[PDB]
């Protein structure tokens, strides 16, 4: 724990990113893997051809330009696009997120600086003073940025062009009536209740099933098109287990091509069937319609309104965008809703102890293999151990995501939202306070060596290990040798994805936690953690311009968790001060670190009565804006044929 | 502290209640007295003179007719009219006023049975099964009564005649506009965010020092209308000190009548010229105005929806009758509400501090009179104790009706509501936990017999007094006897008043804390305060029919509040016996107390999410319904006539 030991462990990933940097560039710099590093630019219209024209030089023709800005050029580059043209390019949300990364480096570098200046130097009331000066500017960062977020999430609100979003609101808990169909009962009622400016409706159906069976009839196509042009004629005779195709040469079923072509042409026949089922029933009708209105401001109106006498009835929200939307949730009957966030909550519960002994054992597997064989041996030994936890912990958030859909969430957005506030809670409590305490199958808060080697790994070498996209890659060149079938491009496996908030936020609160609760204490933890937001700013934002494509966009409205999320950090961290300098130290350090949590707390209520307001309520006035100038600029709009079928299911 | 003693003490309290029945008979039948003891009927037109054309018989003549049903027959016909026609004989206010007390005997007959069958009789984890009934219990009865009153409150919001609050906003914090008048920045933004429903508008103005002079004039002008009708031609030659007239003969200035008739000319000139002042200027006009709407749809919607991105700017909720508005409040700028909140935070912080030494020293002077002087003495120490409880503390209801007023709300109901919430603070602590445990200039919650002798004098001979109505009678009296100059009733001093929210909710809520922290473990106040809700209800429930008269209708606002109140003694008696047994005791009581406390938190969330929303939000329907009934019943109403006026200050 030796500061040569930390040292040593810092080259190695340090070198680690740099190799990570060099492969980079060669991989860029290939012709036939333009569409996965720039696919952002191909999406945007911007970019034509892998090689403007398809697949010429650069590659292993000419390698790469050994120097320095060869492998380090992206960086600059990455920086010149102004932010107001990012919002335009890449989205207001990216941008905003991008901001997380640097609200940590205005945040923790005065508080390192402080941190080596008075702790260190001499090296106490000191620890103290330092907590009120961290917290005191903590806060005003915090405040500053809802500001801006909230002005920037305002303005773009307000230029944003017509979504029929804007027009539209969920309303959920439709009444049932034994005369009347959810369309007629949800009609009468917004023509009496909001006589003036109710325009159409669209209910919700319970297309599931048909969706699903659309899905299977892809797979199976796409499942041999490979074998069907993997040599035409007498193909495969791969023969998997009867579950879900996939294995191969696994059982007894050889045949042929195309999945047993009859195999989609039944799944083809059952969408015929469904198709009119789900269509001639009502009984795939759920409880629940899109309501659009004439005007935003009718909207904003609705959705922030109480509508009947029954607080579970009529329950009016502002609807998603039809691309947010998740639509297989839109079909949960809402009384199972409690029901499934409790069992998720308890299955969250068993999730984390389950977590704890595997990370303790992750530590402990590295002791053992330190006892199993000095400078080499001790680096190993840690690192390895943070490669590990790494490894247990990639397979996290999708265990949360799919937790989150089973709670019933019926936007993108939200669920990603969920699952990112469930992983602070598993950092908070497996990554931190409550790990090696809940260890056995004084040290709550684990140790500063253990933390700083987790730091250089995972947000170090990981983060450079995002811009070699190296999954996309492998996903993309399969599926351009095995299921082509293409003259050019109706084979687009080209497929970014998003940031993901899910994933990527929570590992900046991580660190934001991290940094706050030892920065009184202890000054080391700090500079590593800086260099994670510094490079983790200029690897999204490549990304972001590149390669990156937003599902969504929710117009920074996420903001509210994030500040939210740093206040509880700020809160644990003086709690732990008095638990440290709390015993015995002084009777009038009692007082003071006894405060800290009270004026943090008033900050963040002052915060949620000043700016969350932009992100959780629509003002009536800027609905007005926005209605008169559009129906001034487009004097004739039919907004009933764009809202109409802009929420039938997709299917 | 033996039976004895309390049963002494309970025939002396029974006793002193009887006298004050007996005492009551007399002075309802005499005819002079008539227009205290029944003001409700008068002022509901229902009653004409004192005795059907004044002053006859009922007096000396024929006393009282000595029997049982000759002091107690009042209370079989206080219990005779129905509950609905007492919601349009009283208010509905007043009606689930009555159900407070009601819901105590609801709740506590119940437990207080249990108490006495399960701890008594086998006189332990019986104290923890019994602590779990008894929350199960009171919260089975809060949830009905939260359901019951909040369908009364919704079934008389919607038979409610027209008030011009239904259709009004108080708009605060316009901002200042150089070139506008708040009239017209008000005017036009309304005119543009909600175009189709404007109708009116009514700026708040300062005319607080004209009130206060036209108050002036009137204590001027009654101050001597006494000494001008004394004997007329030269009367007193009174003269006080100068500061408020008052006093009397107490300083210099003799001279003669009318307060210095002189007097009451200047005061009416001051009136005059700051009536064309405060009327011509545009500096007594605050940023404030109530906005009136064609609707009571459209109104609810301004309420209950944002109007602008400042979230400190154009704030709207619905407005008060005009007979609660407060106005003096009405002219307190809105930076100043939170400075003024947070001064009498910390002088309530004082203020508490201050009575738990003189109740800390009520109960020494008890002792120290015990040593200046067996039964008797005990008895007496005892009472006497609580008599001076009683008299320090009748004066707390009117210091918090100051705090509240300085604190800056507008309204009559929310000052009595805001008043009520900090007397239970303050009985919380020092008539409850941290009174003697703050004495000195294990024991938390003080002892049994000290609070039995304070229910039986405070709430049973106190609420028996409650009926005789003293300081109104002499109010009148001295009133008709000194400044009557009428021919018969020119002279109003009848006013009865209300029941006092502000007073009496306070204390069933210290009853029910009383009740409900102690059950678990003794049995013995249970009985006591059964006692207290049984005589409170018929005593109050012939106040409410003969007496009180409503100076506002909220239609019940104030039960979230109550029921709010009686979680809090909920939760406190579950955290006190996991300190009685939680210490030792058993390992497996502690998760036992530990779930209580959770449990009852859900189930409030429960009652926050399903009754709660009655009472803070209006729904759009049943405003629509109003709104079309009302329109076809009277086709053609001039709404703006009536909304006009409605809100312009009262001088």
């Amino acid at each position: 724990a030796t500061l040569k030991d930390i040292g040593v462990s810092a080259g190695i990933n340090i070198l680690t990113a740099f190799i990570f940097f060099i492969i980079f560039a060669f991989l860029r710099l290939q012709p036939f893997n333009d569409r996965v590093y720039f696919s952002k630019w191909y999406l945007r219209g911007l970019r034509s051809s892998p090689a403007s024209g398809g697949g010429f030089a650069g590659r292993f023709v000419n390698l790469e330009l050994r120097s320095y800005l060869k492998f380090l050029h992206w960086m600059p580059e990455a920086l010149k696009m102004p932010e107001r043209e990012l919002i335009d390019h890449a989205g207001l949300d990216s941008v905003v997120y991008l901001r997380i990364y640097w609200l940590g480096l205005k945040i923790f570098a005065p508080i390192a600086m402080l941190a080596w200046a008075v702790l260190v130097p001499v090296n106490f009331w000191a620890h103290i003073i330092m907590a009120y000066a961290f917290t005191i500017w903590t806060c005003y960062m915090l405040m500053k940025e809802y500001e801006t977020v909230a002005n920037m999430r305002l303005q773009f609100l307000a230029s944003e062009g017509r979504r029929p979003d804007q027009f539209t609101v969920l309303v959920r808990n439709v009444p049932p009536d034994p005369d009347e169909t959810v369309s007629e009962l949800v009609e009468h009622f917004f023509l009496v209740n909001h006589p003036d400016n109710y325009l159409t409706h669209q209910v919700v159906c319970n297309a599931n099933k048909l969706a699903d069976l659309v899905s299977k009839k892809t797979k199976l196509q796409n499942w041999l098109d490979y074998y069907q042009l993997k040599y035409t004629r007498n193909n495969s005779q791969i023969r998997p287990i009867t579950k879900l195709g996939c294995l191969g040469l696994c059982g007894q079923k050889v045949d042929a091509i195309e999945h047993y072509i009859a195999e989609v042409d039944k799944t083809s026949k059952e969408i015929a069937e469904e198709r009119e089922n789900v269509v001639n029933d009502q009984k795939s009708v759920m409880p629940a319609s899109f309501v659009s209105f004439k005007t935003r401001w009718a909207a904003a109106v609705c959705a922030q309104t109480t509508q009947t006498r029954n607080p579970t009835e009529w329950l009016t929200e502002w609807a998603a965008e039809p691309r947010d939307i998740y639509w297989p949730n839109l079909a949960i009957p809402y009384v199972s809703l409690t029901v499934r966030r409790l069992v998720m909550n308890v299955a969250f519960f068993f999730l984390t102890f389950f977590f704890i002994i595997p990370i303790a054992f992750v530590q402990s597997l590295a002791t053992i293999e330190g006892i199993e064989k000095d400078f080499i041996k001790s680096l190993i030994q840690g690192l390895l151990a943070g490669i590990a936890l790494k490894l247990f912990l990639i397979f996290l958030p999708a265990i949360l995501m799919t937790m989150s859909k089973f709670e019933g969430f019926t936007s993108v957005s939200f669920l990603e939202r969920r699952s990112a506030s469930r992983y602070y809670i598993f950092n908070l409590v497996n990554v931190f306070l409550g790990s090696v305490i809940a260890g056995a199958a004084m040290a709550i808060p684990m140790k500063a060596t253990a933390f700083i080697t987790y730091i250089m790994v995972d947000g170090w070498a990981g983060v450079a290990g995002e811009i070699l996209m190296l999954k996309p890659l492998i996903i993309y060149h399969l599926k351009n040798a095995f299921l082509v079938k293409t003259e050019k491009d109706r084979e687009e496996a080209m497929n970014p994805g998003s940031i993901g908030f899910n994933t990527g936020e929570p590992q900046i609160q991580l660190y934001f936690l991290l940094g706050l609760v030892y920065a009184p204490v202890t000054p080391m933890l700090l500079p590593f953690i800086l260099v994670f937001f510094a490079l983790a700013y200029v690897v999204y934002r490549h990304q972001i311009i590149n390669v990156y494509n937003q599902e969504y966009e929710s117009a920074a409205a996420f903001w509210p968790d994030v500040h939210g999320r740093v206040i509880t950090a700020l809160i644990i961290s003086q709690l732990l001060l008095m638990g440290l300098l709390g015993t015995k130290h002084a009777a009038s350090a009692a007082p003071f670190l006894i405060a800290l949590p009270v004026i943090t707390i008033g900050f963040h209520r002052f915060c949620k009565g000043r700016f969350e307001p932009a992100f959780v309520r629509y003002p009536l006035q800027e609905a007005m804006m926005k209605d008169t100038l559009e129906r001034a600029r487009e004097p004739n709009l039919n907004l009933k044929g764009y809202l109409q079928d802009a929420y039938i299911h997709p299917v």
